[PDB]
């Protein structure tokens, strides 16, 4: 009881730029002022973009900014609350069914738009800000056009699955694979976000 330890705050440490021609990865945050803002949630950093890069003392994964809301996933936050700059800030959207969480999006966040195009053509955007098409096979799954190890996916969940007008269609979390292949992806749909909202 008096060594009762609380688990840390899930801590923004970089972004996926995606303002120009070319998309790229950005660290704002090392490791150790990562460890101090996830012990105190006190995040004074700069925050820009739609796609954020998270992490806790034991994993990192991806953040994404839909309507007002950043999304990312169960199985990488919990419950954690988020580091803002005057502190933690509590989850505003928990649902472990859906593998989904979200908290307020931070100020100076950009958020998608839900995507309503009706469209399958997709396109995954990874941690590594590798932009991987991907024809979508069902309300929630996806087939990549060219497959690729799992590791490159690794760490991804998260992301958003864009329409080709640049639109959220999903968050990225899981990935189906056959010999470490990865040859399709699980997606919580934008739909699936509205209704929770
Ligand atoms: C605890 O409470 C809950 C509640 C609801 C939950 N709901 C799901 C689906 C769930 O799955 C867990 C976590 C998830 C995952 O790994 N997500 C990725 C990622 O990157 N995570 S992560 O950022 O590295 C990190 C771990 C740091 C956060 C994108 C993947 C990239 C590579 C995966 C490689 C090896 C794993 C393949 C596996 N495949 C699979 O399960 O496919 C089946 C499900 C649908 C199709 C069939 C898979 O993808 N996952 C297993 N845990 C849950 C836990
Ligand atoms: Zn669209």
């Amino acid at each position: 009881m008096a060594s009762m330890k609380k688990k840390g705050s899930v801590v923004i440490v970089g972004r996926i730029n995606l303002s120009g021609d070319t998309a790229y990865a950005q660290q704002t945050r090392g490791e150790e002022g990562c460890q101090e803002t996830s012990q105190t949630g006190r995040d004074k950093n700069q925050v820009e973009g739609e796609v954020q890069i998270v992490s806790t003392a034991t994993q990192t994964f991806l953040a994404t900014s839909i309507n007002g809301v950043l999304w990312t996933v169960y199985h990488g936050a919990g419950t954690r609350t988020i580091a803002s700059p005057k502190g933690p800030v509590t989850q505003m959207y928990t649902n472990v069914d859906k593998d989904l969480v979200g908290w307020q999006a931070p100020q100076g966040s950009r958020s998608l738009t839900p995507c309503t195009c009706g469209s399958s053509d997709l396109y995954l955007v990874t941690r590594h800000a590798d932009v991987i098409p991907v024809r979508r096979r069902g309300d929630s799954r996806g087939s990549l056009l060219s497959p690729r190890p799992i590791s490159y996916l690794k760490g991804s969940s998260g992301g958003p699955l864009l329409c080709p007008a640049g639109h959220a269609v999903g968050i990225f979390r899981a990935a189906v694979s056959t010999r470490g292949v990865a040859k399709a992806v699980a997606f919580i749909p934008v739909e699936s976000l509205e209704t929770t909202m």
